């Protein structure tokens, strides 16, 4: 084996937590900022983490928190067809996306500084050294699907997020259901689910670091996807690490060239894994775990020998 479960296991663990109460503190100073701001006193609107601070999949402290704040007094929706708001009783918004936003900016200006506030293509980068709060907000619309299973009813829905990125282009994601879904297959698992993840994810870094693949659409977002993927068995049957990445990367490599991939799901259930608008393709994922299998020396080299 390359690397000792020692090793392995290590490369396994949550990055730890630096500020004990980092995602509290840094969601309660978001929070504030929004509360105290009077032009949010009609709205509703929630504040939680989301991205691998949100399923718990980090591996490294250093990493910025993604959070969301989600205003849901105003929403998107996607209907059945041939169906408009006025079926369920909805009227357009009272608020755009574009006015939330400013609204947005001027909160977490007053609460963090002109300086400290950075509008990106998708997100709000705060870095705020006086509250401690090193966090990328993506500020969203509730979006409401009542497609998915066909819901009549106005308060039945899968509930995911919307927004629009500086160039105006829509994103559209399903947080929540995405953290539901990898919880569940947590608890199936023995939480080596996500440990799984994490030391993938370490390995990618690894052979980057070390000038054995560099693939630059292999996202942890991908890894993540990817690792849920794997039945349940694969995670279960083995007693070590070793060869539970052994037969995952067995398992990726068969579903991809038997086209068994192209029904694969992120964890949320609600896109395709792979389709012609995401950033990597599966000659990108094979690429990658046929030098994960290389890396590893699966197939051990002669006499020992590198």
């Amino acid at each position: 084996s390359k690397f000792s479960e020692s090793t392995l296991s290590g490369w396994t663990k949550p990055a730890s937590v630096t500020e004990e109460d980092r995602i509290e503190n840094t969601i309660s100073m978001i929070k504030s900022a929004i509360k105290n701001d009077n032009n949010f006193d009609n709205l509703v609107y929630e504040v939680f983490v989301q991205g691998s601070y949100g399923n718990n999949t980090n591996v490294r402290t250093n990493s910025d928190i993604d959070v969301n704040i989600m205003l849901t007094s105003t929403f998107y929706s996607k209907y059945p067809e041939g169906k408009t708001n006025s079926d369920y009783g909805f009227t357009d918004g009272t608020i755009t996306y574009n006015e939330y936003k400013n609204l947005i900016l001027t909160a977490l200006t007053n609460k963090f500084g002109t300086g400290n506030v950075t509008v990106g293509n998708k997100s709000i980068k705060i870095t705020s050294n006086s509250y401690r709060v090193e966090a990328d907000c993506i500020p969203s619309l509730l979006y409401r699907n009542y497609e998915y299973e066909n819901s009549s009813s106005p308060n039945n829905y899968i509930e995911g997020i919307k927004y629009f990125a500086s160039d105006n282009t829509s994103v559209v994601n399903y947080p929540k259901v995405h953290i539901n879904n990898g919880i569940e297959k947590n608890n199936q698992t023995h939480k080596n689910y996500k440990r799984l993840v994490r030391v993938i994810k370490r390995l990618r870094n690894k052979m980057t670091a070390e000038n054995h693949f560099t693939n630059e659409n292999i996202t942890s977002f991908l890894i993540e996807c990817l690792i849920w993927n794997v039945p349940n068995n694969y995670i279960n049957d083995y007693d070590t690490w070793d060869e539970t990445i052994k037969q995952t990367l067995i398992f990726i490599k068969s579903s991809i060239n038997d086209n068994s991939y192209k029904n694969w799901t992120e964890v949320s259930g609600m896109f395709y894994l792979f389709h012609n608008n995401r950033k990597w393709t599966s000659d990108d994922v094979s690429s990658f775990v046929n030098s994960l299998w290389s890396f590893m020396e699966y197939l051990e080299h002669h006499h020992h020998h590198h």
